[PDB]
């Protein structure tokens, strides 16, 4: 998504 919410679209990056 861009440097964290890849997988773990949690905040949505």
């Amino acid at each position: 998504c861009r440097r964290w919410q890849w997988r773990m679209k949690k905040l949505g990056c």
